[PDB]
């Protein structure tokens, strides 16, 4: 039962469909052999966009882009492209802090809100100033298990790292001005990073941008200004095809809110363990819980027993400590329930 | 089917097969595309992949091996940001060298000490490397024009080289190079990873301005996993190195490639429907460009459609040079080269 935090569990169909490492419709040639300038690859790029557009209900005026280099690279690109004079951020955890520290290296960043004080266990109240160039959030804070589940109304363009909770439920794209997400958690395999960007926001920055970091260039060249990560992109295509096949994001959410409901319920009733985050702000993707009072013991005791019973990748981040159950889309109800019983049977 | 694609390109079958890890990498039971990059399983493969690379290419101590996303094209920026303190010098031997220059120029003062532009990049120009510049950048094999610098250069200033098209195509004295980078998708493995071998000594000499994600020093410190790397692409590199080693290492590779090129250049020369575009001396062993002779006999359809019919793919040239281009990287076999030879020959009207 893989609760890995990213890369993570993946729907079998999607891993199997990637039999295109063996024969893609070249004909006869591996997907890893085919030219990205081939009409065969171009179709797949268009097809993947079309589907993404369909699945996420992306309105006209937004462009879809596939980049290597991970979300971490995007921390820089959003800043270089949209931080003209001043930008504002919301510090809800490690990834958010990383985003900020990058932005701070390119221009003036104002952190309007921070949950640092109480160790990132909650999502802080904040006010978005209307005179800043853009507002950046981190929808789901993968390490702490906090999440902003409602789409936000900004007056300034909204930018959101959804690495951990993109494609986990339906959303109003029209509120976001730039969404980006490493593929490796919910979208697909590592090695590609997705950017859905409202092209309108772009050319407003004073002048200083390298060609390779310039959203406008990539857009111009249909995300193939240079050689994209074909194989990873192909996982995204398949993953989108899967989501669609199983009722799209509406059904996805049902499965995810149930998975998260049951798991939070367990932690709450079971009194070996205690959840770390404020109920109201609980993540539906990354579920963090610690030993209860105390040390009863985390040590070895919950962990080794879990391992034995087949539960992998639930050890928490060093900073929060304790445990973390990453339950992305591909993580099944059965597995969550396997971890529920594991926790329950451990109860002494 | 004979794949002369320019990148991505032909790949050894063992390497595409080995990538059965998509189905089941160690784990146990989990796909390579599911495994954590922090896992001890993946960390071994990174180390193994470095160790092998170090072994195959004979990398001396002091040099750090790094896998990046984003292509060589990102590397165009990164070298400049990381090494261009006050002034740099570059050698314009074609499209890719030009692209490298234009990026560098966006960061700081760049001097182009040499250019083969004048005669449409058909030759490699004479040059003198100033000892006072922060680094010298070259593009060893000019993938679009079919020129190549086959001998390793002695700088004084640190040498930087885009070997996308001819890395791992023969042995080389790494000690002459200060920073090597190459997109994987031509000789090293699948697209989606870009390799960097860099002499860490050269680094911290730049004033001061570098984003975390673009900082070779940061990536070095975190063993190339500061952020999530391209697991699957990296794997293909691990396998490709394994394959190279398996077949006698770079020494044997060179033998195959030089013969492949010789035979094909020999056909182009004898056959007088076609004519090679580049000065013999500077002929690329990796990317072989030829045009119709005199003229238009006709490139048109005539050589092209017939070739397609006969199973030859990806030989159509770049728009700028026109004509044709036969990319014959490591994974391209002597059989394929000879099948294209015969096609050309039999077509002799
Ligand atoms: C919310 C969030 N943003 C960004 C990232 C960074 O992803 P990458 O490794 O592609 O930089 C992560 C990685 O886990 C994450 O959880
Ligand atoms: C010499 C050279 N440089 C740069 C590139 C660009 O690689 P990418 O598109 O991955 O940046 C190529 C691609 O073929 C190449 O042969
Ligand atoms: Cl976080
Ligand atoms: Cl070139």
């Amino acid at each position: 039962h893989n609760f890995g935090a990213g890369p993570a569990a993946m729907a079998k169909e999607v891993i199997e469909a990637t039999a295109k490492a063996v024969n893609n419709f070249w004909e006869g040639l591996s997907i890893l052999e085919i030219s990205h300038r081939s009409k065969e690859w171009i179709n797949v790029m268009n097809e993947t966009k079309a589907l993404m557009k369909e699945v996420m209900d992306i309105p006209e005026g937004y462009e879809i882009l596939f980049f290597g280099g991970g979300a971490s690279l995007q921390f820089l690109m959003v800043a270089m492209n949209l931080l003209n004079k001043k930008a504002c951020y919301l510090d809800t955890g490690v990834w958010a802090s990383k985003a900020i520290k990058e932005a701070e290296n390119i221009g003036e960043v104002k952190i309007i809100g921070t949950s640092k004080d109480k160790n990132y266990t909650y999502i802080p109240e904040y006010q978005i100033p209307s005179d800043y160039d853009y507002f950046h959030i981190t929808t789901n804070n993968t390490i702490y298990g906090t999440e902003i589940r409602k789409d936000i109304e900004s007056p300034i363009p909204l930018v959101a790292d959804m690495s951990s909770d993109i494609l986990s439920k339906p959303i109003d794209i029209s509120k976001y001005s730039l969404i980006y997400a490493g593929a490796q958690k919910n979208c697909g395999a590592a090695g590609v990073t997705i950017v859905i960007i409202k092209k309108e926001i772009l050319g407003k920055v004073q002048r200083k941008i390298p060609i390779i970091l310039d959203y406008q260039v990539h857009i111009l060249n249909n995300s193939m200004y240079n050689t994209p990560p074909v194989i990873s992109i192909f996982t995204v295509n398949q993953t989108l095809k899967y989501i669609k096949k199983i009722g799209g994001l509406k059904k996805i959410q049902e499965l995810n809110e149930e998975k998260a409901r049951l798991l939070y319920a367990e932690i709450d009733r079971n009194k070996i363990f205690r959840g770390t985050v404020r109920k109201k702000d609980r993540s539906i993707m990354n579920v963090c819980f610690v030993m209860e009072e105390q040390y009863k013991q985390l040590e070895n005791e919950f962990s080794e027993y879990a391992l034995q019973k087949g539960i992998i990748g639930i050890k928490g981040h060093r900073s929060v400590g304790g445990f973390r159950a990453s339950i992305y889309n591909a993580v099944t109800i059965e597995s969550v329930q396997a971890l529920i019983k594991c926790m329950h049977d451990f109860e002494q």
